[PDB]
């Protein structure tokens, strides 16, 4: 889990963002890698370092690889696998002149083979939107920042009255109560499936988060993507039930994207 930093060599900054800046690298002179500076201050540092192997051991093709983490200077390096075309979000905005509806379904396929590999090992995501999936040099998208929010320290991103908390991805239990689930990483999903049919717009655009979360809890939902079919809507919309026992596994909805690739 601990990365020597003599074996890395920098080569690009890739942008920097809440936890940190992002360069792109070698390890060993040979191997692409990610590496995230540590904003200081940002994370609760001592316990991702040891909980980083667990997250470690989540190995499935669809979830953006940690390869480890340097922690003998100040900051840390979180390591991970290199997604050359970036964040999913600004992939989209960018796909808007060049694409087949198919490459949609398609993302949200990979997605979803990463949430129900997470949901078997009952691991939650808890802030599964496009920001925080990544895209690599064949288009293929990865579930990143897996848990990490358990780590967060600023309390306007963690807290579900903090400025910065994820309203727009959240279903009315999380909201109200701070309830997490499986079915909570379930309505997520379904925004992320509106984000990637929208081409990355921001759902419930015309709305605050104060009144998105007013909207969410009068049973008011996000309206099909011109680019959704009715059948793509109806595996979008099962993940936004009030009741959270109603909303469907990540395995159905897989099934249910390769029934409509199928079809
Ligand atoms: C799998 O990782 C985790 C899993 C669980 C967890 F709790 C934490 C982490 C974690 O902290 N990872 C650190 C990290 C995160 C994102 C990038 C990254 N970001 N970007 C862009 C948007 C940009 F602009 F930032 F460069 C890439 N292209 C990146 C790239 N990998 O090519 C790099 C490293």
């Amino acid at each position: 889990w601990e990365i020597d930093p003599k074996d890395l060599t920098f080569l690009k900054e890739l942008g920097t963002g809440q936890f940190g800046v992002v360069k792109y690298g070698k390890w060993r002179g040979q191997y692409d890698v990610a590496i995230k500076m540590i904003k200081e201050g940002s994370m609760s540092e001592d316990e991702f370092i040891e909980e980083a192997k667990v997250m470690m051991n989540l190995s499935h093709e669809k979830l953006v690889q940690l390869y480890g983490v340097c922690t003998k200077q100040r900051p840390i390096f979180i390591i991970t696998e290199y997604m050359a075309n970036g964040s999913l979000l600004n992939y989209l905005r960018e796909m808007r002149h060049r694409f087949q509806t198919q490459q949609l379904l398609e993302m949200c396929k990979d997605v979803c083979e990463a949430m129900e590999y997470l949901e078997s090992k009952q691991f939650l995501h808890r802030d599964l939107a496009a920001r925080n999936c990544l895209v690599n040099d064949q288009g293929v998208v990865k579930v990143s920042d897996f848990g990490l929010s358990r780590y967060v320290l600023d309390d306007e991103y963690t807290s579900s009255v903090g400025s910065k908390f994820p309203v727009r991805w959240s279903p009315p239990e999380v909201l109200m109560y701070s309830k997490f689930s499986s079915k909570s990483d379930i309505w997520a999903f379904g925004v992320l499936m509106w984000e990637i049919y929208s081409l990355g717009k921001m759902p419930y655009e015309r709305f605050t988060n104060s009144e998105t979360a007013e909207h969410i809890a009068q049973g008011l939902r996000l309206y099909r993507p011109h680019l959704a079919s009715e059948k793509v809507y109806t595996i979008m919309y099962s993940c936004w039930h009030e009741k959270a026992d109603e909303r469907p596994t990540f395995k159905i909805l897989l099934s249910n994207i390769l029934d409509v690739m199928d079809e």
